C-alpha cells in the first residue's frame, strides 16, 4: 500500500541444474539482480556458466551453505529448488526413501528457505518454489506437504509441451493453480520438435524409438529434446560431454514452459525489462 | 527477566515421560508437558505427523524441547521441525533449550548431517546434541545421563 | 562472347564430408540448381541432410557411380572433392602410399572427373576442385600432379582463420593463387573462438601434452563449439545426430576450413546466377 | 577407313618387346611401338612418370594400349588410356589389353573390373582384361597374347 520504484529480483536458486530458473526470469523480461545457485553437478554448472555468462554466483554443495551464508548473501526475494528423485520415485525399488539416501536433501531445502524467509514483521513480498516428482511414496508426499504447510499443485507439461511430465509444485508463488495458456510459442506436438526429415509416432513422448527417419526408426535427438522441453536449441551444447549425459541432464530438468507459468505472476512484483 | 517460572517442554523422545521423570528427579517445576512419537496440562498428543505449526503455536510458549531414541533419519527430521517450530522469534531473548539423543552406532553421514544441522558437535556418553550449557563441543576427531545433562536447568527455571 | 542470362550452377560433391562446399556456395550468394555429394560416413550424411534441409542428393559410394550416372543426372558446373588421407599422410607409418589403401580413391576423382568434363568443342565454363593434405609423399604428390595435369595451390587456414590447416589444392579455379583476403568476419585468433569464460594458450592451434584452454585455472581441451569456430563453420552445425563428441570432432578434423574455401569459390559469381 | 592400314601401339607392359614379338608373330604392320615402363619408328620413352598427355598427342594417334605383367601400374596404364582413347565421336578402331597374375586381392580384382568396366578373362593361371572380338565376359605369356590378339588380323594390315 505504499510508493516505491520497482527493484529486481533477488533469487536463490537450490539444485540448480541447467538454470531453466534463470531462463523463465530473463524470458519474462523481469530484471534479476542476483543469481545465487546452488549446484555440485559440474555439467550443468558448465551450461549455467556458458548459458549466461557468469551471471550466476555458484556456491555448490547445498549442504555446505549456511544461514550466516543466507543472511550475508541475502536478503532474496524468490526461493526456488528441485531436490533429487532418485530416492523419492516408487520406479526404483532401491529407493531410501525421503529421510535417507539423497532424498533427505529436501531438508536442505528447508533448512535454507526458513533461513531466507523475512523476519516476523517484515512485510516485504517474498516467494518460494519446490519441484518434485509426483510417482513418489504418499507417505513422502504427505510428509513434504507437512514440512512445506502448503499442499503441491499438481502441473503435468504435456499441456503446454510435447512431454509427458506430472510434477508436484509445493509454493506461494501467486496463482500456481490457475490454468495454464497454450500461447503460439508452445510447440504442443512432438513433430514440431523434431528436426528435418524425421516423423513422430506419439502425440507426446513418455520419456520405446519415438521417431521413424528414413524408414528407420530412431530415438530422440538431443536438440529435438530442447525443443520438447522448451529450451533454446543446442542450450545444452557445452563443454565436450557425452549425448547421454546431456540427455541426463535435460531429463532431470523443468520445462520451462511450467515455469514460465509459474513465474510470470512476478512480473508485477519486481522490475522489468 | 521474570522471577523463575516453571518449565514448559515439548517431547519427542522414543521414550514417553522420560524427560518428566527427568525433570521431576531434578526437582524442577513442570507448567506443561506436550509428548509426541514418530510411529510408522500434561497431554500426550499421538503422532508428530498429526502435530502443526499452529499447534506448537497454541500449546507454546515451550522452553524445552527433548527428542531422540536411546533410520536415524525421520526421527531426527521430525525433531528438528518441532524445534523450528519452538524456537522463540529473532529479538525473544527468553531461555529456549534443547536435546536430542541418539545411539553412537549411526552412519558417519548421519552424525555429521546431524551436527550441520543443529550446528552443534555431539557429546560421546551414545551420542547427546544440545545447547544446555555443559554439552558445548569443540570439532570431532538409563535416565542419569539425562539428568547430569539436564543439571544446568535449574539454574534457569523455579524449582519446587 | 555472347549473352545469355547467367544459370544457377550445378555441382559434384565427391566426399563430401559435412557438405562444406554447398555452405560455401550458399554463403556467397551463388545459386545451386542442385547438389549431387558421394558421401560413404553416415554422420556426415545425416549433418548435410539436416543442416540444409534434404537439399543433397546423396549417391552413397564414390565407387557406385559409373559413367552412364555423370551423364544421366549431368551436366555438372563445378566438380569438388578432397579424398581421404589416412594411407596418405607421412605421419602415418602404415601408410599404403596414393596407389593402395585409401589412396587410391583419389583416382574415382580422376575417373568422374574425366567422365564430367564436356566433350572437346563445347566452349562452356567447368570447374573443379581437388584437395588433399601437404604433409604426404612426395612422391605422392607428384604423382597427383601428374594425373591432375595441374599444380598445386599451398593454402594454411592460419591466414584467414585461427587453426593451423596447410593443404594442396588442385583445380582450373579462376585465380587460386591470388593473395587470400583476411576480412571483418575472419576470427584470427583462437581466443576469439572459445565460449565465455575460457582463454586462448596459443594464437593459432595445431592438429601432445598441450591443452589449448584455459578455464578458471585448469586446463582443457577445445570444445565442439569452439572447433567449429575455429574451422570457419557456423556454431552447432555438426549439433545433429547423437553422435559423440569424439564423433564430432572427427567430422570437424576431416573438414575443409570454411574461410578458405571461400576464398576458392568467390570467383564463381561471375560466372553464374547470385541470389 | 579408306582400307586396313599397319597398327599404332602404346605399350607400358613389363617387357618392352612382347606386344611386338606378338603383332609380328601374328603378321600385323606396324606403323608406330613406344615401350615405357613403370620404374621408380619405334622408340622406348623410359619411365612413365615422364610421359605427358601432350606425349600422347604428338605419338599417336594410337590404335592399341598394352600394360600389365606377368599393382599401382593398373592406375598407369588407366591414365595412358584415357590419354590415348579417341575422342567422341570417333568410332575408328582401338583396343586395350590389361594382364596381371591371378594371385591378387578381390579388392583389386573389383576395382580393375569396374574402372575398365569389363570382367576378366581367366586362363590357367592369369586374368586378362580387353575390349578384342572374344575377350567379353560376364561376370611365357607370348602365346596366349597371341591368340587373344588374333582378332585383331581383321581390323589393321597384314604382311
Ligand atoms: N548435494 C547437492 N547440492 C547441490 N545440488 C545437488 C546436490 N546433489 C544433487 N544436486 C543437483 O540437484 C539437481 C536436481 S535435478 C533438478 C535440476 C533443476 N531443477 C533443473 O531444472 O535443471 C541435479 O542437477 C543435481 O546436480
Ligand atoms: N568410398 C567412399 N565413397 C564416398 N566417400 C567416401 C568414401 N570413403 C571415404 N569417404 C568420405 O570422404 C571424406 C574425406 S574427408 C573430406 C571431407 C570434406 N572435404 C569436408 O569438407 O568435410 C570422409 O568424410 C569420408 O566419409
Amino acid at each position: 500500500g505504499s510508493a516505491e520504484k520497482r527493484k529486481p529480483i533477488r533469487v536463490l536458486s537450490l539444485f540448480d541444474g541447467i538454470a531453466t530458473g534463470l531462463l523463465v526470469l530473463k524470458d519474462l523480461g523481469i530484471q534479476v539482480d542476483r543469481y545465487i545457485a546452488s549446484e555440485v553437478c559440474e555439467d550443468s554448472i558448465t551450461v549455467g556458466m556458458v548459458k549466461h555468462q557468469g551471471k550466476i554466483m555458484y556456491v555448490g554443495d547445498v549442504r555446505s551453505v549456511t544461514q550466516k551464508h543466507i543472511q550475508e548473501w541475502g536478503p532474496f526475494d524468490l526461493v526456488i529448488g528441485g531436490s533429487p528423485c532418485n530416492d523419492l520415485s516408487i520406479v526404483n525399488p532401491a529407493r531410501k526413501g525421503l529421510y535417507e539416501g539423497t532424498g533427505r536433501l529436501f531438508f536442505e531445502f528447508y533448512r535454507l528457505l526458513h533461513d531466507a524467509r523475512p523476519k516476523e514483521g517484515d512485510d516485504r513480498p517474498f516467494f518460494w518454489l519446490f519441484e518434485n516428482v509426483v510417482a513418489m511414496g504418499v507417505s513422502d508426499k504427505r510428509d513434504i506437504s507437512r514440512f512445506l504447510e502448503s499442499n503441491p499443485v499438481m502441473i503435468d507439461a504435456k499441456e503446454v509441451s510435447a512431454a509427458h511430465r506430472a510434477r508436484y509444485f509445493w509454493g506461494n508463488l501467486p496463482g500456481m493453480n490457475r490454468p495454464l495458456a497454450s500461447t503460439v510459442n508452445d510447440k504442443l506436438e512432438l513433430q514440431e520438435c523434431l528436426e528435418h526429415g524425421r516423423i513422430a509416432k506419439f502425440s507426446k513422448v513418455r520419456t520405446h524409438f519415438p521417431v521413424f527417419m528414413n524408414e528407420k526408426e530412431d530415438i530422440l535427438w538431443c536438440t529435438e529434446m530442447e525443443r520438447v522441453f522448451g529450451f533454446p536449441v543446442h542450450y545444452t551444447d557445452v563443454s565436450n560431454m557425452s549425448c547421454l549425459a546431456r540427455q541426463r541432464l535435460l531429463g532431470r530438468s523443468w520445462s520451462v514452459p511450467v515455469i514460465r507459468h509459474l513465474f510470470a505472476p512476478l512480473k508485477e512484483y519486481f522490475a522489468c525489462v
